[PDB]
């Protein structure tokens, strides 16, 4: 993988019409070219110009330096690779569009020529007409599918190459984008071919494009836990979070949610990370430490959970 | 529209309910279990 | 003129369904107008903040701020809650007590 | 409120819901306003040995 | 084997299964052969009092 | 003998991934033959326009 890897009278009438057809062809050619240039450019120019400039900056710095450092150097090279891949996939997709459109353009121009010049006769028109109608059914879904895929990829553009996306609960990395399919890597790096015609109807998450993300730690305590210990728990958590501001934002909430029987109080801690979740492993490492801190606080404050007592009657 | 605020207010009500149950001595108990011992 | 019109008919046959979708999305955004930017909406139980509205898609943030892109062609068929536009809301605290409680 | 394309409802907790008529029209709809006096049920259980 | 209208697969127990391509065309398909080295997970639990 | 048996095994292993192409060829050919019949009927002038 790229990511995640370890009778001159009639002769002249003919000629005149041939010239006209040729001009029509050139016109359409010009239209075709223009639309592809617009699509190809705007796709990237209005979305990641700034990432390109950041990449150039860091490489200028590396060249200068040559005349957690290593971690930084690696990140710089991995980001450059991601931009190169996005750039190459876009060029490829546009070239594929170019072939589809060029081919239809050529075919229609042949037909136009044959009919405007008078070469095709009545029987040929009838047969061509039928062939087009039949083709309209056969290739009907195909043409629709490609069109929708184009809109999804270039207009909606929910994700780029290298972004970590969420589809139906599956956190996956985008490896490659094409017109008919998107290729994703699952958390275990299984490669998945996912048709765009399906992807077009789903709600797609994108961690890469997200602002700093939040999280939750749910827990339970005994119903008899004094309100003072609940207050101490809130205070201890605040102190922890404030001593680790490289990982956590100061804002957090402790929510008391439910009293079950008279035995259990359900609670949840809401926190805010200083990162989005593109680096999933880092998210889990930071959360893991917070969970162990909660463990420690409960032990120090003597916060417990007991089961309801059971009354027993003994017969002999 | 503001969920954090909604939950703060709700949490205080949940803790008040806790307090009331304790002050009024309101409890829940499991059904008694009869045991027959055959040694 | 005839040939041009003939091809428009064929194009309609083939791509009319995608045009239909775009149009329906336009009606959703400008006529039905269930939400604005900054409102918290509920879609399938998910409480999400609307960040951006477009013709083909709506961008929302989930409670953990994950950014999510919904096609408008899908939102058009869902019932959408909107907290911003709601009157003062209510709530419930469920609990249980012993049968023998006086 | 009622409109041609969508019906607006309030839930028990008063959130406001926009519900397209294109989906609503294919559902069975109860109406308590138009209903006659309604009934109810209390379910319970007792021991087998209860005389 | 692969054909135009159908794909034939063997399940883990070697049952031979015939899928219409018309349904595979709408599925997300994993491919291990083409995958990079894969990862895994071992889940477990310990007592809360473990130091 | 091992060399010839391995050669056969390899030729089959390679041919097994081309079965879809062979099927497409048959389909395309059938279409092509029909198209040529129609062309013959038209270019020689043997067919008339009502038919
Ligand atoms: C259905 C008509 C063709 C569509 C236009 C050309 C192909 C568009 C790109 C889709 C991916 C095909 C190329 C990559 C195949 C591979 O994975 O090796
Ligand atoms: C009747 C349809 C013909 C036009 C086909 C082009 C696609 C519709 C117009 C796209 C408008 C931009 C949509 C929002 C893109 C975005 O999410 O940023
Ligand atoms: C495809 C055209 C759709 C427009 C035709 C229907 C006119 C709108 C129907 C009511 C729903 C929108 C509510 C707008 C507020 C109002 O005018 O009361
Ligand atoms: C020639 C038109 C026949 C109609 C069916 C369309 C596909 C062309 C025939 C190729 C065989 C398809 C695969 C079937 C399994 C097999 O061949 O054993």
């Amino acid at each position: 993988s790229r990511f995640g890897e370890p009778q001159t009278r009639k002769i002249l009438e003919f000629v005149t019409w041939t010239i006209v057809t040729v001009l029509i062809g050139a016109f359409l050619w010009l239209v075709k070219t223009t639309l592809l240039k617009i699509l190809a450019s705007s796709f990237h120019l209005n979305r990641f110009f700034d990432r390109i400039q950041e990449s150039v900056f860091h490489h200028s710095v590396l060249q200068t330096l040559a005349g957690a450092f290593a971690k930084w150097v690696v990140k710089v090279y991995n980001d450059q690779a991601a931009l190169k891949h996005a750039l190459n996939d876009n060029k490829t997709a546009v070239k594929q569009l170019n072939k589809l459109v060029t081919a239809i353009l050529i075919v229609m121009m042949i037909v136009i020529w044959l009919i405007v010049t008078g070469i095709a006769t009545t029987k040929l028109i009838v047969l061509l007409s039928s062939q087009l109608v039949v083709a309209a059914f056969i290739f009907g879904n195909t043409c629709k599918t490609i069109f929708e895929a184009i809109i999804f990829v270039f207009v909606m553009h929910p994700f780029d190459v290298g972004d970590r996306c969420v589809i139906d609960g599956n956190k996956m990395l985008v490896e490659e984008m094409n017109i008919l399919t998107t290729v994703f890597l699952k958390w275990d790096k299984e490669k998945v071919y996912y048709p765009n015609s399906i992807l077009c109807t789903k709600a797609i998450g994108n961690f890469f494009r997200s602002p700093d993300q939040g999280d939750v730690l749910e827990f339970s305590v005994d119903f008899t836990t004094p309100v003072l210990k609940i207050g101490d728990l809130k205070d201890r958590i605040k102190m922890y979070l404030e001593q680790n501001l490289n990982f956590w934002h100061p804002q957090h909430n402790m929510v008391v949610k439910e009293i079950e029987n008279v035995n259990k109080i359900k609670m949840a801690l809401f926190v805010n990370h200083t990162i989005n979740f593109q680096d999933f492993a880092e998210k889990n490492r930071r959360r893991s430490e917070l969970v162990l801190e909660l463990k420690k606080i409960f032990e120090e404050l003597d916060i417990k959970y007991n089961l309801l007592p059971q009354e027993i009657s003994i017969r002999n």
